[PDB]
């Protein structure tokens, strides 16, 4: 990949501005131990991930390059270049005009609700990205709606490979509301990625965030339990900000999410079965 100067990126990101795009800054957010900044290089808008323990922060940079050097797919964010010459380590990506699936499900900044048709295409696209990672023996470890990006055509692009990668670990990492029971205990398995994807499918169907502090229940994965103990159905949870959803395809996506959400890691389907099921739903 392209080797950029730290000052070339510092110039295009206005000395790494930590303010939002809406006010007059460059910051896009923060996640996998790095801050995303909006820039403009080689006549194109870019995403700049400034990384930024002192050695642990460096390992987060070397992992993402090694995984992406191997990883080239239509459902993964494209790494254009990088920077190592400066104090902070940087990663350059293609700018995703439609931001995250999280922000689009919440209609952040007044954007129109995504239709069921777009939501199906996004689910299928995201599953194809995970499949590519799993085929190439990689575990994402942070599958969530904020890590699913959308391009100029609303194509799903999996981002953030800082945490990428059955093993055990003392450093438990990921997002609680999306985490499988075993991943919360320290296990490292691609079966944890399937569980997290089941939470994403529940967000797609319902339009509700995985965690909402002012909601009952606070965690979206607990809504799956309320439906199983037939107090309610998936139909009662369908996002109301849609006009094109039908019961058949919604129930078909919910079944996939339910299978993904088995608490027993070995009962869950593998990514290739997830793709098959999502493809049959459309078709
Ligand atoms: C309003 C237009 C937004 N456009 C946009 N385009 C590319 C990225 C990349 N972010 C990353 C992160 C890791 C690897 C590649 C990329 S490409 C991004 N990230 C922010 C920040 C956060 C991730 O930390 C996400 O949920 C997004 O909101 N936002």
């Amino acid at each position: 990949f392209h080797s950029f100067s730290f000052y070339e990126l510092k110039n295009v990101t206005n000395n790494f501005d930590e303010r939002p795009i809406s006010v007059g800054g460059n910051k896009m957010g923060e996640g996998g131990f790095g801050v995303v900044y909006k820039g403009y290089v080689n006549n194109t808008t870019v995403a700049v991930k400034k990384l930024a323990t002192t050695e642990e922060l460096k390992q987060q940079f070397d992992q993402e390059i090694k995984v992406m050097a191997k990883c080239q797919h239509e459902n993964l964010v494209e790494l254009l270049g990088f920077s190592s010459d400066g104090d902070d380590l940087c990663l350059v990506y293609v700018y995703m005009p439609n931001g995250s699936l999280l922000d689009r499900l919440s209609c952040l900044d007044g954007t129109p609700p995504l239709s069921w048709h777009m939501r199906c295409k996004i689910a299928q696209g995201a599953a194809n990205g995970i499949n590519f990672l799993h085929e190439n023996h990689h575990i994402h470890r942070d599958i969530k709606s904020a890590n699913i990006l959308l391009d100029e055509a609303f194509t799903a692009k999996i981002s953030d490979f800082g945490l990428a990668r059955t093993v055990m670990t003392s450093r438990i990492v990921g997002t609680t509301a999306y985490m499988a029971p075993e991943a919360l205990r320290g296990e490292i398995t691609p079966k944890s990625d399937i569980y997290s994807f089941g939470v994403v499918l529940l967000e797609i169907i319902t339009g509700l965030p995985a965690v909402d502090e002012h909601r009952e229940p606070q965690l979206l994965l607990d809504i799956k339990e309320e439906i199983e103990d037939e107090e309610k159905t998936i139909e009662d949870y369908i996002d109301k900000k849609m006009n094109d959803a039908d019961s058949t395809s919604v129930e078909a996506m919910y079944s996939v999410a339910s299978q993904c959400l088995h608490e027993k890691k070995n009962k869950r389907p593998d990514i290739k079965k997830v793709q098959q099921l999502l493809q049959e739903m459309t078709a």
